[PDB]
Parts: C-alpha cells; structure tokens; sequence
C-alpha cells in the first residue's frame, strides 16, 4: 500500500555526486593532494562511527544519532501494540494545508471529515506533544476563511439578486482565469450569506448589508481578492485561516495545552492509520474545533527538544582564506557540531559532531566535557560533503527537534546549507519539515538591510530562534562576535581558532581536524548557554498567545500583524469588518545645578486612551458632529492643517483604547502576583508582563504605516500633535506655577530646607518626545526627587486625562547638553549616563 500521500524526503539513495577534499587521502602522492575530487558515486551513503559503517538511510536497532520518528519511507517502526491514548496535548505551532477529499479516498476518513474537504478543504494541523513526550499532530476540519462585499455595490455591478448569483459569478471569474489553475470550480465551493457590518472606518459610517462570502482554499481567496472585482472594497480578505480558527473559537491559542472532547452530537476525534500520517508525528488524529478545548491549569512546557548547532566551512578555491560562497562546489561545509537538549529541564542530551573526514576530539575536549558532567561526543564521519548534509538533515527529519538555534544560523548557517542542497545536490527539502512532504522549508534574504544581509526562515513544524538577533537586540555591545558576546554575557573567555587556521588544521590529519572539531563543539555549548540564560522561547510564546499568531509568524512577520491580530478580535465583536487594503531645543551647555527629568508613562497609548483615538472614533467632517455639544462630547483638534473630530468614550469607545486598557489592566494583574510566585511561576510571568508591554508599544506605529495592513495616518498624527501640545502645557505650567520658591513651598512645604544659596528658578531646559529636563536653580538634588514626585502628580492631574501621567525619572546632579537626543550627566546616586 505505503503512505496515502508521498513523503519526500530521502529514506533511500544508491547514487549521488560526490565531492570530498583530496588532503582526504594521505595514500595519494603529494602532487594530487590539493583541490576536490567531484563526480559522481553508484553506493549508498554512508556514516562512520567508531569503527563501526551504516548506511545514512538505514533505520534500525543500532543507529549512530538518535531518532524520535514513528514512520520512515512508510515503514511504521513503532513497537507492536502502540497506541497511547491522548487526552491533553500541547501545542506549539500550527500549519495550515489544503486537503482534497479525492486525495484522502483510500484514506480510511470518517465522513465527516471528507465532507469537509469535498472536494477541497483548508485543513489547521496542531503540532505538539503528549505529557508522555509523543509527537502528535491534530488535523482539525471544517475550518473556513471568509470575505465581505458591500451589498449594494456587489448588486450593481454584477446584477446580482441573490447569495447564490454570487457564488456562480466567483466560480465563473475563476473557471475563466489566466493559466486555468481553477478548472473544476463551480458554486458550490463558496457559501455566500447576507450579514449587516460597519466599516471599521469614521464615526459617521452606518452599518450597511454585506455579502459574506466563504471559501475552501486560501489559493482562490487570494485570487478573488486580486482579481474579482476590482473596483469593490474586499473585506478581511488578508485573514489566514489559521486567525479565523483563533479567533472564531474563544479561548483558543496558538500555544499551549489543549484537551480532546466530545463534540455537538458526541462525535469524537479520529486516530488516524500511520499509513495516512501526514507529518512525523507518533500519533495523528482529525477532528473538529468541537472536539477541543483550552486544558486550564496545565502551564508547565512539555519535553520539546531544542537543537543547536553551528557549521564549519573551508573555501576550497584557489585562495584558501576567501569567503565560502555556497554555489561554488569546491566550497565545503567541513563541520557541523549539533547539540540536543530537553527544553523543559535545559539538560544537554546529546553531543553530535558531523565531520567531512576522520576527525579525533582531544582527550583534553573528552575531560572536560566528562567533568562538566556533559554526554560524550558522538563523532559521525564522512567521506563526501553529500553524505554529511543528509545524515544532518536526516538527523533533522528524525530527530525533529521542535525549537533550533545557533548563532546568525539564519543569515549563515541555514542558508549555506540549504543552498549546497538545493543548488549543488538537487535534495528537495519540502519533507525534511514536520510535514512528509509539499512543506515550506525555505529561506529568503531580505532587501533594505543591504549592508547586514539579514534573511529570515521559515521550515515547517520547526522554530528557528536565532541567539545573534536575540542578543543584538538586548544587551548594548561594542563586537557581536561570540567570542565578545561570551566574555560579555556568561564570562566566559575562551580560545579562538581563527578560520585562517582552518585550512592548514584540515590537512594536517584526524587529530588536528579534531582540534577544528572541538572548537565547533564549544561553540555550539556557548550558544546553548546564551539560549538557556535569556529563554527567548518563553518570549516568543507569550507573545503568540497575547497576539493569537503562530510562534513562527511571531518571529518572522513584524509588528503589524500582533495587532491586526488583536484589534479583529475586538472589532468583530462590536460588529465592525477591517477594509483591506521650538522652544523645548536644547541649548548646549554644562549645568550644575540639579536638572530633574520628567518622563511621561507610555505616552502614546496613554494619549490614545486619554482622548479616545480610533478608527471609528474620527469624523474628517464637522456634519457628522453636528448634533453633538462641541467640547462635552467630541476633542475637535487641527492636525497638519485639516480640522479632525474624535468623539469621546460615551459617544462611541475607541478600539484601540479597548485594546490597551485591557492589556494595561491585565500587565497590572501580572506585576502585582510576581512577588507570591515561586521562583519558575516569576520567570512566567515576568515573559508575560513583558510581552504585554511590547504589544502595548506598538500601537502607535501600527497606525502610522503607510501602505500597512490597516493605516490611520489622522490617528497617527494625532498622536504626535497632542504630544507637542502636552509638552509644551507641562513647561507652561511649571514656568507659570513656581516661577517663585513662595509658590514652591505653598504647594510642597518640604522645600523649605531644600533652598540652596543660590537664586531660586525653575526652568525647562529641554524636552524631546515624551521627557523634560527642569533646571532647579537655588535647590539642593537630595529631596528634589521626592519633590519631583509630587510636582509630576500635580502636574499630571492640573492638565491632563488619566491614565496620562507624568512621572519624575531621575534628578541629574551634573549634565552636559551637547543636541537633541545627545547628552552627558551624572545621576544623584553618582551614576554617569551617556545619550
Ligand atoms: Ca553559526
Ligand atoms: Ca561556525
């Protein structure tokens, strides 16, 4: 029979080109030492491991890596009788496929399912793990993207006079296309029904009638959405099915515990055959979204394994030292160091080294190693570059470690790579994922960032974390090179082979290339420790289930789609449908009298709260005002020379500020539980409180994006001319307030005895976005920041709605003003900070 849809990958191979450097072969004379041999080879590929020969491909009892694979090439390798019963599983990432019913005939689907995907369905495939450490994979049915249409303008144009008019007209649009890739459709592929919406769009917009329009594929959604009807607004088009199976389900998320249930009519998820996986998963199963609920209570990560790795490689032209360039085939990657760890208890499992060549670790590497109390070294040697890569990346399919890293991995490592194997070897690499085969496994590298050569990955079921974007993006450093970073971070110096040496190590024998080795192995042991001390999965995971995006998007797609995300929630539910698309200048001088610095607490949401900004909160038209009283119930405000209107939270609550008070609320929860909690419970909470706040902080610039998935340019700039105008109040105020110290003391009588010698005035001497700088002439720093307490509350309630507030952040003894955003000073407590 075998697998109901072919795997891919390779699980056998009896020809392949075959490329090794000819230092290699100590039994060649001197002359036909240098350069590669290359040409092709009639065996199997094989792997050498102390002493003892396999075939890369085999699986079986003895193998020289470790595997947690169920099937390979359609054999099932699991012990007879296998068959655990899952009720909770974890999730961790979640793919999105299309399935097609005739595709899955001799699949043994219960009808259900197959009437899901009849003739065609999007199918969201859980991925996770049991308590007991199964793989599984939860293929969930029946889920659907969606778009709206006007009504009015639909009718119009197409002379349309019900849904199922509609429904022929999209089949037809398609049955038409250009290279016919949607010969077959007809109207009953699409559901169309009548719902009434608003335009998430101005105040003033009514609610009017929309088509709602379902489809089976993201493939004809994209295409309708590009090339139906041009010339009418579509509605949420962009929504993966993925976001609508988050959001259509309350509760659910895209990572964290999951229980199987019963379902309407007491249906039950189905095990699927292992003939029928379509992953390399232990277990499969298909059900609806009835079929699942949110296991509460369950917080603890189960045993997903971490990969970490790093490669070596050698330029092989006629410059040893020249950069590799992974299209030239005499270019090797030499090395590949592999380190496993169990996620959940940080604990080092294995150590494996990939080598082109023999290759003998020191004994001193051995000992230290052994003595670190770490598993010794498995060495895995090769005879040709082809037969290294696919024992990795066999290791890879086999293994399946659910979270990988490295350092700068993705703009090297994996690229590097992935391009000998697709480019030199011909591997196809859409089964080395979690899928068995038709899986995104791809890298791209990025434009704009020209001169860093960025790229970003994307392999299906696994998630690439990078330590070097990590850390550049917390810890402020001279060098990002990870010898800098380790002294920097772990302090831990340690020796570096430069990769001069290399070439010379690499010819000299088994024991020097064993000196190549050992450096890989540390280097991979660093990153380990890197990942292990800043926890980036803890992070990346709160974020995803704040956002209700895969960890996977979280990484890789930007800022905008968090809160689209979030924001499509919230509009839903109030029944709205997302369109698809001077004097503060600082002058330069040495101050050394006491400069307090007044911050105001995230300004820009607190303004987009404070004043009700939104989407649907704002008129550009005085007529949509009209009937309401100017001041009591709508902020009208000049805004790059247009007057705008926001009506305020009792005419209509702003979206946005829903958004953020409910975040705001819930990191207030957070903060206030983390001195109960237990050490690992803070840890938790402490990733979760944070990542609130990174959410929180990108609402501002989520509306400001031109050409970005849901732009409000009038928000945007509202934002930043309120802002001006607090500053500009805040040094009104003080300058108006306590021009004199009688006027200081007849508001905070503590200054009586913070009067210094000198002549009392207070003055602001500069202010940028949201801090100003106040020059305390005539007081002494000691209680000034106490005062400063009290004279950034006052402030905050004489001019300002909550939850603005404008906070004391520091009291600088000495400050050198130097421009905007440029400044020396030495805080109360001694410090020196440089801007
Ligand atoms: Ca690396
Ligand atoms: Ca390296």
């Amino acid at each position: 029979t075998g697998p109901t849809q072919r795997h891919t990958y390779y699980s056998e191979c009896d020809e392949f080109r075959f490329i090794a450097p000819r230092v290699l072969d100590e039994d060649a004379p001197p002359e036909k030492r240098a350069g590669v041999h290359d040409g092709h080879l009639k065996r199997a590929p094989k792997v050498y491991c102390g002493g003892d020969e396999r075939d890369v491909l085999r699986v079986g009892s003895g193998g020289f890596w470790p595997r947690r694979s169920r099937l390979w090439g359609g054999v099932d390798h699991a012990p007879a009788g296998f068959n655990p019963t899952v009720t909770v599983f974890h999730v961790y990432d979640i793919l999105e496929n299309v399935e097609h019913a005739y595709g899955m005939r001799a699949a043994q689907f219960h009808a259900r399912f197959m009437d899901a995907i009849t003739p065609t369905g999007t199918v969201i495939t859980l991925l996770g793990l049991t308590p007991e450490g199964h793989r599984v994979a939860v293929h969930v049915y029946g889920t659907r993207q969606y778009f709206y249409m006007n009504k009015e303008e639909v009718d119009r144009h197409l002379q349309c006079r019900a849904p199922r008019d509609l429904c022929e007209r999209m089949a037809a649009a398609l049955r038409e296309s250009p290279g016919a890739s949607f010969r077959g459709i007809s109207a009953d592929h699409f559901e169309a029904e009548v719902v009434e919406r608003t335009d998430v769009y101005y105040y003033e917009t009514r609610p009017a009638l929309f088509y709602r329009v379902y489809v089976r594929s993201g493939r004809v959604l994209s295409y309708l959405c590009d090339n139906f009807c041009p010339a009418i607004k579509k509605y949420e088009g962009g929504v993966d099915a993925t976001t609508r199976f988050i959001l259509d389900n309350p509760g659910f998320v895209t990572f964290g515990w999951y229980r199987l249930k019963p379902g309407r009519n007491n249906t039950l998820a189905q095990p699927r055959a292992p003939m029928a996986f379509g992953t390399s998963s232990d277990v499969e199963f298909n059900c609806t979204a009835d079929n699942l609920a949110i296991e509460g209570g369950m917080s603890d990560l189960p045993a997903y394994k971490l990969m970490c790795f790093d490669i070596e490689c050698k330029a092989g032209g006629e410059d040893e030292l020249a950069f590799p360039v992974a299209g030239h085939p005499e270019d090797l990657v030499i090395q590949i160091s592999c380190l496993l760890y169990d996620l959940s208890t940080t604990a080092l499992e294995h150590v494996l080294l990939f080598s082109l060549g023999s290759c003998d670790l020191p004994e001193s590497h051995l000992n230290e190693l052994a003595a670190r109390g770490l598993p010794t070294p498995v060495v895995l040697e090769f005879d040709s570059e082809f037969e290294m890569l696919l024992a990795f990346m066999t290791l890879v399919k086999q293994y399946g470690p659910e979270f990988v890293t490295g350092y700068n991995i993705i703009n090297f490592d994996w690229p590097f790579l992935l391009a000998k194997l697709t480019d030199i070897y011909k591997v196809p690499l859409d089964g080395y994922g979690r899928m068995n085969g038709r899986g995104v496994f791809r890298v791209w590298d990025i434009g704009q960032s020209h001169f860093q050569k960025r790229s970003k990955i994307k392999v299906n079921g696994m998630v690439n974390i990078d330590m070097y974007g990590i850390i550049t993006d917390k810890i402020k450093l001279s060098s990002y090179k990870l010898n800098a970073v380790a002294e920097a971070v772990l302090k831990d110096k340690k020796k570096d082979l430069s990769y001069r040496d290399i070439p010379a190590y690499y010819a000299a024998g088994p024991a020097q290339r064993g000196v190549i080795g050992e450096y890989c192995i540390q280097d991979s042991l660093l990153v380990g420790q890197l990942f292990f001390k800043f926890l980036p999965h803890l992070e990346l995971s709160a974020v995803a289930r704040l956002a209700g995006i895969n960890i996977t998007r979280t990484i890789y797609d930007g800022q905008q789609i968090r809160v689209f995300t979030c924001l499509l929630r919230l509009a839903d539910q109030k029944g709205f449908i997302l369109p698809d698309t001077r004097v503060l200048d600082p002058t330069s001088g040495f101050h050394v009298n006491p400069v307090v610095v007044f911050d105001f607490a995230s300004l820009y949401p607190s303004i987009i709260q404070a004043h009700n900004l939104c989407f649907s909160t704002l008129s550009l038209r005085a007529d949509a005002v009209a009937h309401l009283e100017a001041g009591k119930d709508y902020l009208e405000i000049e805004v790059g020379g247009r007057r705008l209107f926001f009506v305020k939270a009792h005419v209509r609550e702003s979206l946005l500020s829903i958004l953020l008070r409910d975040w705001l609320a819930m990191r207030k929860q957070i903060r206030s539980r983390i001195p109960q909690s237990s050490p690992e419970e803070a840890v938790l909470l402490d990733k979760q409180q944070a990542a609130i706040k990174v959410v929180c902080n990108s609402v501002y610039g989520f509306t400001g994006v031109q050409h970005g998935l849901l732009p409000c340019l009038h928000v945007a700039a509202t934002v930043t001319t309120i802002g001006r105008e607090m500053l500009l109040a805040t040094r009104e105020y003080v300058h108006a307030r306590w021009a004199a110290f009688e006027q200081l003391l007849a508001d905070f009588p503590e200054a009586a005895d913070m009067r210094a010698p000198g002549p009392y005035s207070m003055r602001i001497i500069y202010g940028d976005t949201d801090s100003i700088f106040v020059l305390c002439r005539g007081l002494t720093a000691a209680g000034l920041t106490a005062v400063g307490d009290k004279m950034a509350s006052h402030i905050s309630r004489a001019l300002f709605l909550p939850p603005i507030k404008l906070e004391c952040e520091k009291t600088f003894t000495k400050l050198l003003l130097i421009a905007k955003k440029k400044y020396i000073g030495v805080i109360y407590g001694g410090k020196m900070l440089i801007k």
